[PDB]
């Protein structure tokens, strides 16, 4: 598990993740179930299985370069410009060949959600739970041939922050018909470029694409989550992006402990989705 | 709310049902969310809304005749004999014109699930939680014209148990693609026939349909639920039916308290679905 990687189509064990035991809460009024457990709902079990399969398919040395993120926007199918409209009416994993999501949320909604999140961060009873990080970076993509290298530059001190090759490993599309946006959950790799020097080699040539990002990040260490709210100019097309990202460290430690003690892995996933849902719901209630 | 009934298309207030607060459990290792709440998942919120709308649309005097049940079987669409196959991959409310479910589960599965439930009822630590009721009844449907009256007769002492008019008010279809069966959630009315005598009037004439039911019921008062496992001969076509039914009393008391204290209504629903899910999952794991 820790020291191997197997392709998704060849994996045979799925770790058992047990349901939350009826917590030690004041004797409730109603048992949660006749077994006295709270079974995970179907979408959280799916995500738990998918995230485990996809990590277990990447080479152990590559695993600390994992980024697991949820991005908001609308799922569009291969044929039609409009949001997909399967015959379902509650949230679910959406599996249609060529369906895609481009992260982007209405500008007005983005500014009311930013105020909401800023307001939640300043309530005096939760102020030592969040930290706010504001940043402005220019990401430029260079082709080597053919590989695409992304170099990130901070606006103030034009020092190259990150120099990497980003590889898309997998994505789930969550169709959310009660909501004004759907969500894509992505597992990418951000692999640091090797021996190729950043500043020396590519200051000279022209990127094939440049994105400027103006971003406010809210880090909530107690739920292992970060919320990133960004205005991006895509060279120029503007998008407004809202992302939730899980802390990699904590993810890799939970995944390494899955045989030993499934419970850490299972409530990391549960919280990530619970944070996701709060944002999704707040964006839908602001849309009225 | 209590003393009115409004049609579904005309209802304007939806009660707010709050998320479970981070229970008083040993300080967990991970906050459940950045708000410190556990938002309800989308299918439980849907069911909570649907059940409230549908009760609120029935006339207050008719409400104690409500039966809220979950039945297992497969959703089939209008055109094709096979189980529906929308492009989704986790459980969701399934909304396709003319889609239908006929309650019926493989005979072999039904006998292994009966053993499982009997085994769960006899574990010494949960034996004062369940009671088992075995019964054999013949239900005969008579048309008056045109209304259909169902009279129920117990096999031993051929005394007519129930004499009623059953009215279907609504149904939700839950598409469960990870499972071997789907579920239909139904809200019916079982209205007791008025002044028409049972034994005198219809011993003479012939029913338009007769069903014999051999049933074992497991009553779990602490979760307000009953599990009913029945072999039915439909005059003769045999079906094997598995149903979960919520206790009406408790449902009507929770619904009456929804403005005052939403939490009873919300965890009655949550448990019903949690019980449903255990049965669904056990039926799917027995199917391998």
């Amino acid at each position: 598990h820790m020291y191997r990687n197997v392709p998704i189509w060849a994996q045979k064990w799925k770790p058992t993740i047990k349901a939350l035991q009826s917590i030690n809460v004041k004797d409730l009024k109603i048992d949660p179930s006749f077994l006295n457990i709270i079974p995970d709902d179907d979408l959280t079990k799916s995500v738990q299985d998918w995230v485990y399969a996809t990590i277990y398919s990447i080479a152990p040395e590559l695993r600390s370069f994992i980024e697991l993120e949820m991005k908001f926007g609308v799922i569009i199918d291969a044929k039609g410009p409009d949001r997909v409209n399967p015959p379902v009416s509650s949230q679910c994993v959406f599996t249609e060949l060529d369906a895609h999501l481009t992260p982007n949320i209405d500008a007005s909604l983005f500014k009311e959600l930013s105020k909401y999140i800023r307001g939640i961060s300043e309530v005096t009873e939760n102020t030592g739970k969040f930290s706010i990080i504001e940043s402005q970076t220019r990401d430029s993509v260079y082709r080597v041939g053919p590989r695409f290298l992304r170099m990130s530059t901070d606006i103030k001190t034009g020092r190259v922050g990150q120099f990497i090759e980003k590889r898309h490993v997998a994505q789930l599309l969550l169709y959310s018909p009660k909501d004004s946006y759907d969500v894509k959950i992505s597992l990418n790799l951000e692999l640091p470029v090797p021996d190729n020097d950043p500043p020396e080699k590519y200051k000279s040539q022209s990127p094939i694409s440049e994105r400027t990002k103006d971003r406010v990040s809210y880090i909530h260490n107690d739920s292992c989550t970060r919320i990133d709210i960004t205005k991006v100019e895509n060279h120029s097309e503007t998008t407004h992006e809202v992302e939730l990202e899980i802390n990699t460290p904590a993810l890799l430690n939970a995944f390494d402990n899955i045989t030993n003690d499934s419970k850490e892995y299972a409530s990391l996933i549960r919280t990530f989705l619970n944070n996701g849902t709060i944002i999704r719901r707040k964006l839908s209630s602001l849309s009225y």
